[PDB]
């Protein structure tokens, strides 16, 4: 009943160019969190990959959901959370994140970015995914 992964990834070729990767390992132990973390990213990269930009993707898995929100430039962001985390707040979260990606550096500066990763990071997408763990974080 909480968000497990957040991030951003530009739709590349076979997979999504990992823009940024943030995880939430609350229920997963020290050893489990590692395996689940890989599960999160691989799934987050897949969504951005299956998301052909300008569209949204909510991947319903037998454990959690994988919300997705793409921009009209070429680089989209992914938001993977439990089914008990509506798409509306994920919309708000992926709203600040996508707009946040455009701010950290001009829209064209990245323009898909043939080279990105969690290295760049984003206080927004990170602090959001961390606190958003709850039902929605709809300004409460």
């Amino acid at each position: 009943m909480r968000i497990y992964y957040i991030g951003v990834f530009r739709s590349g070729g076979e997979k999504a160019l990992e823009l940024s990767e943030v995880k939430d390992l609350s229920q997963f132990g020290f050893f489990e969190r590692s395996s689940v973390g890989q599960f999160m990213t691989f799934f987050a990269e897949t969504v951005a990959s299956r998301t052909g930009a300008g569209e949204r993707q909510s991947i319903e898995e037998g454990n959690y959901i994988g919300h997705v929100y793409a921009r009209s430039e070429g680089i989209c962001g992914v938001l993977i959370t439990d089914k008990q985390y509506p798409v509306r707040p994920a919309y708000t979260l992926l709203n600040k994140i996508l707009d946040e990606y455009l701010v950290a550096h001009p829209k064209e500066e990245w323009a898909d970015v043939t080279e990105t990763n969690d290295a760049l990071k984003m206080k927004q997408l990170d602090t959001y995914i961390s606190k958003y763990q709850d039902p929605s974080q709809a300004d409460a």
